[PDB]
């Protein structure tokens, strides 16, 4: 845990709501499961460490940092209320993977094989019941 990094995103929070959702379940059960085991996933299954990785600017671009290990310590610990908050989640460590990396990148191409496989998962999140 170097200083230079910086905290992780909240995954614990007593102050904020909580509800389980089938929806919610969906996303754990079979969307993460998915994802995290795709060939692609290691780089995205911890924060980005900019200090080991030598990429010091990292944290100066991406200011709303995302990454699979957050998304699944938030949906095995009910840190969300909703679907939305947890595809938000999704969206945003691919988004940050595409803003700070070249389109040609292995890593842009690895983001893009687990975001294509995403979208399927999601559009069959079910109706929420
Ligand atoms: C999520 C993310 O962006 N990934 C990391 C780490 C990483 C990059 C390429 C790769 O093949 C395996 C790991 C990264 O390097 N970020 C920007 C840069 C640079 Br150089």
């Amino acid at each position: 845990g170097s200083h230079m990094n910086p905290p992780p995103p909240e995954t614990s929070n007593p102050n904020k709501p909580k509800r389980q959702t089938n929806q919610l379940q969906y996303l754990l059960r079979v969307v993460l499961k998915t994802l995290w085991k795709h060939q692609f996933a290691w780089p995205f299954q911890q924060p980005v460490d900019a200090v080991k990785l030598n990429l010091p600017d990292y944290y100066k671009i991406i200011k709303t940092p995302m990454d699979m290990g957050t998304i699944k310590k938030r949906l095995e610990n009910n840190y969300y209320w909703n679907a939305q908050e947890c595809i938000q989640d999704f969206n945003t460590m691919f988004t940050n993977c595409y803003i700070y990396n070249k389109p040609g990148d292995d890593i842009v191409l690895m983001a893009e094989a687990l975001e294509k496989l995403f979208l399927q998962k999601i559009n069959e999140l079910p109706t929420e019941e």
